[PDB]
């Protein structure tokens, strides 16, 4: 795993974290799904 | 706005990187726009 450093709203971030939260995530393992998830949703030729 | 700072699979953020070029997005956008995508379909 990679130290990933990006600005976002503060409170994105907090509704990032309390998301987690409730799931019992880590923080890196939401994000990754999200991006993961975003990216093959846009996937384009 | 703030550093938001979290680990990843490098594959992953290269990934991420490489798509941010592309569609001529800043990270700040598409990581912005993928959460809360994630968080709006997932509540």
């Amino acid at each position: 795993m990679r130290q990933f450093n990006v600005y976002l709203p503060g409170d994105l971030i907090r509704q990032v974290k309390h998301f987690a939260i409730d799931r019992e995530l880590s923080l890196s393992a939401l994000v990754a799904e999200a991006l993961r998830s975003y990216l093959d949703e846009h996937q384009r030729q």
